[PDB]
């Protein structure tokens, strides 16, 4: 087992800034799966970038409403959605429209 973290994978959904027709990619995030926050950013750059999206790669992770930036894997919350950005501009588009909402825990 890796000697860092909790070992419990966090299921999170990643969107790419300004793209209204992007599904989001569901990641199982843990220290066993990603060496560091940087390895997660590198992985996200490869999965989310294209010739029209994230030209400088994934360098910022915002909360779904763009209120706050995430700076560690610890800051990510299970069942939450995040927006990946190449810069400091959060694009207010309908990311969450026409997506399956995650299972909300009742008990």
């Amino acid at each position: 087992l890796v000697p860092r973290g909790s070992h419990m994978a966090k299921k999170v959904r990643f969107y790419r800034n300004g793209d209204r027709y992007f599904k989001g990619i569901v990641y199982a995030v843990s220290s066993d799966r990603f060496r560091s926050f940087d390895a997660l950013l590198a992985d996200l750059t490869r999965s989310l970038s294209d010739n029209i999206n994230l030209p400088q790669g994934v360098r910022y992770i915002y909360t779904i409403d763009g209120s706050r930036k995430i700076g560690s894997m610890d800051e990510l919350e299970e069942g939450e959605s995040y927006v990946c950005s190449s810069d400091n501009f959060f694009d207010d588009v309908e990311y969450t429209k026409n997506v399956n909402p995650n299972w909300s825990v009742n008990v």
